[PDB]
């Protein structure tokens, strides 16, 4: 998919969005300013909507569920808590963006870029608690990463050799037989940091797990537990060093 | 200062290092097997030494004091590693260390010297309330050779960004009078963009979720507190490359 969709009925945001996201990336926008306006815009056709809560024809968020139900990523738009950020959330939004300055505005700029960068992008997450892996799995799903899974440093050795497109790996650090920091000692021996991009899963409290990781050739470290605008952060940075 | 001193005994480390340094950066490198054969090597011409603790007339590590007082910042080449040998390392005023225990790991020494090159014309800015914590974090920087401004409060940042335009990272603590962090932050993103001057939002992680905001307000990244020094540079080192390169 190529193109973004915004539904939004202030012109000045509207018009800020559209400009920013043609200038820094090139991407095909159709831009509404009601809901009934994006009738016609399917799931299959945009990377992601970026969707106003204060529409006319749906001035409480009903565009979320509706966009979302049409199989459209949908990020929302925002002038203002925690039961928010949960509740939009648990919906199945992929996100919010800040719409109370420009800069804050700059945010979906840069993400829409990433979301449709990483649709064809594959990753790799190893960690032996399932708890933490499916966590681990379905941030970067909201990414739109094509994401595998491994349980098990053997696993995803076997996973790597069926899935050379893969380019990113998130490590965990301690699982059976083959730690964390083996697995990387492994994949260093054949890849390097361009050809195989590593992300050490560590914890700050500890000798200094972090730096291990980083002297056996991971490109970075993320502290566990980390928030999901974390991972999308420490993701992003990785993966577009190595379109760089 | 634009060149590096090695002294290893290892025919095949030496030369890895060699062909690895010549290759991926623009340092100008003289390197040794002996702490004899730098016996001239002065603090002023170098930027960094990688030292072996193996060396012949250097066997149990000699060579990084003898370095260290010659003026040269000492990076450490070891096969192995402790907590013990890395805090004793740490106190004694070394850099840093790298593993030589592979070819994969001296790569890591690689673009150390590359970054720490690039850092001696950089210009930073710690922004920290707590007089410990902020020159705790100032030395951690200066130890990877940047030029380190510091402020004590966010009415100080602004002050010392107005007056030293060259700064291009900032890093930006929370939690402090009058003028929080995210607030900072703010300021400097109605002016600046993320190309303009880097910042990072450095952070305890709870239920404020204030990395989180950090971000949505325009900071590069994030840094949660505690924090190691490596944790530190890796972050500095990424947010410095990202303004050159992205
Ligand atoms: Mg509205
Ligand atoms: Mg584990
Ligand atoms: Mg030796
Ligand atoms: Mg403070």
């Amino acid at each position: 998919k190529q193109k973004i969709l915004i539904v939004e009925d202030s012109m000045t945001i509207r018009r800020m969005l559209i400009q920013a996201i043609a200038q820094q990336t090139g991407l095909e926008i159709d831009a509404f300013d009601t809901l009934e306006g994006a009738r016609h815009c399917q799931g299959d056709e945009y990377v992601v909507a970026l969707v106003d809560l204060t529409l006319p024809d749906a001035p409480s968020g009903e565009a979320v569920k509706v966009l979302l139900e049409r199989g459209l990523p949908v990020v929302i738009l925002t002038a203002d808590s925690e039961d928010k950020r949960e509740a939009w959330l648990e919906a199945g939004v992929l996100d919010y963006v800040m719409k109370d300055s420009r800069h804050s505005l700059q945010y979906a700029v840069g993400l829409v870029h990433r979301l449709y960068l990483n649709q064809q992008i594959e990753v790799l997450v190893v960690d032996d608690s399932r708890t933490s892996r499916h966590r681990t799995m379905a941030q970067l799903r909201k990414q739109l990463l094509q994401v595998h899974e491994a349980s098990h440093a053997r696993e995803a050795l076997a996973t790597l050799e069926q899935h050379p497109a893969i380019r990113l790996v998130l490590v965990d650090y301690y699982m059976p037989e083959i730690d964390g920091i083996s697995l990387v000692r492994m994949l260093r021996e054949r890849y390097s940091k361009q050809q195989l991009a590593i992300i050490g899963i560590s914890v700050s409290d500890k000798r200094g797990l972090s730096a291990r990781y980083l002297k056996q050739g991971a490109n970075d470290f993320l502290n566990q537990p980390f928030e999901p605008e974390e991972l999308q952060c420490r993701v992003s940075h990785n993966l577009e060093a190595l379109e760089q």
